[PDB]
This record gives C-alpha cells, sequence and structure tokens, in this order.
C-alpha cells in the first residue's frame, strides 16, 4: 500500500481542530470517526509545489462516497469525478470552503457519503467557467465568486493533499 489511513482519538488534538473546522457548518450532523492520511509520495508532491508557489495550503472539503475513499488515499483526488455543480466553474477538482457545501453538492446517497479534508494550494484564483481546462494565465485555481469564494476549483494534482477522512451521520 501507497498508504496509511489512522483513526485519531476524539481528545487528539488534530481531531478537535478538525472536527471545530467541520461543525463550523455541519450542524444537524455527528462525527462517528477522524482518520489521518498518510501518503508520502502525495506529501513529497505537495512540498514541492508549496515551495514553488510560496503560498500557504487552506484547508478545504470534498465529500464524496466512501467507495472512493482508497482510490484517493492512494492516488489523489480525480478531476474526472464530478459532483452536482457538472464543472460550472471550469473543468477541475472542486474543494469547497464550508463542509455544508460539498455535502449539498454530493451526489451520493447519504449512508454512503463521507468528507476529506484536504489542504489546497489555492494562491491566485479568479472565476471560472465551463470552457477551463486550466486557471487563465497568472492564475492557479479558479472560483465560483472572486468576493468570498464558496468553492475552488484546482486544475492539478500537485496543489492538493488529502489529508484527513470524516465520517459522519445526520442528526
Amino acid at each position: 500500500k501507497k498508504y496509511k489511513l489512522s483513526e485519531i482519538h476524539h481528545l487528539h488534538p488534530e481531531y478537535v481542530r478538525v472536527s471545530e473546522h467541520f461543525k463550523a457548518s455541519m450542524k444537524n450532523f455527528k462525527i462517528e470517526k477522524i482518520k489521518k492520511i498518510e501518503n508520502s509520495e502525495l506529501l513529497d508532491k505537495f512540498t514541492w509545489k508549496k515551495s514553488q508557489m510560496k503560498e500557504e495550503g487552506k484547508l478545504l472539503f470534498y465529500a464524496t462516497s466512501r467507495a472512493y475513499v482508497e482510490s484517493i488515499c492512494s492516488n489523489n483526488f480525480d478531476s474526472f469525478l464530478h459532483e452536482t455543480n457538472e464543472n460550472k466553474y471550469g473543468k477541475g477538482i472542486y474543494f469547497a470552503k464550508d463542509a455544508i457545501y460539498s455535502h449539498k453538492y454530493c451526489p451520493y446517497d447519504a449512508k454512503n457519503v463521507v468528507m476529506f479534508v484536504a489542504q489546497v494550494l489555492v494562491g491566485k484564483f479568479i472565476e471560472g467557467n465551463i470552457t477551463y481546462t486550466s486557471p487563465p494565465p497568472q492564475f492557479d485555481s479558479c472560483v465560483d465568486t472572486r468576493s468570498n469564494p464558496s468553492v475552488f476549483v484546482i486544475f492539478q494534482k500537485d496543489q492538493v493533499y488529502p489529508q484527513y477522512v470524516i465520517e459522519y451521520t445526520e442528526d
């Protein structure tokens, strides 16, 4: 295996931190588990890109089916997997600022939905549209709106590191 997926205790500070980020928008939900992802290959690609970009990472959300957890932990997120926005802001990977946004735009049955926490190098962003296969020149990502974006579109895997998987159920 290319990675490790490790369950974190609920009193661990990383659990507390992730739980607070998730619960800021996921009010009618209970966290069942939080697992830490370790993939050295994906981390080295990310840390190199972070170094070249000279940007700090942003903690963003990606809701998906439990069936895809292993594919993401070993090979990173797949741009060929779409959500219900249907590439409206560019043909790339969609990461939400608020966990509730990724959850509501996830097309899978609630019982099968898990929440990824990803470190994302958004850099300079601009509004995207369906025709973009790259951000416009001098930009690193695309968004729904430049002021208070709700979603970020990433066109390169090395700008993302999957960091946590959250298991949860609706109240």
